[PDB]
């Protein structure tokens, strides 16, 4: 399986590439927001 490891060094205001495989970006778009305000999962929460 490819070595997934997208970028994710922002300030927690926009998930570039979610993939705990490398970066904690996974946190983003998961279920609950954990950023400045909570946009890392904005377009993720709502079904």
């Amino acid at each position: 399986g490819s070595s997934r490891c997208p970028p994710g060094q922002f300030r927690c205001s926009e998930p570039p590439g979610a993939h705990g495989e490398c970066y904690p970006q996974d946190w983003l778009c998961d279920g609950h927001p954990d950023c400045d305000d909570g946009r890392d999962e904005w377009g993720c929460g709502t079904s």
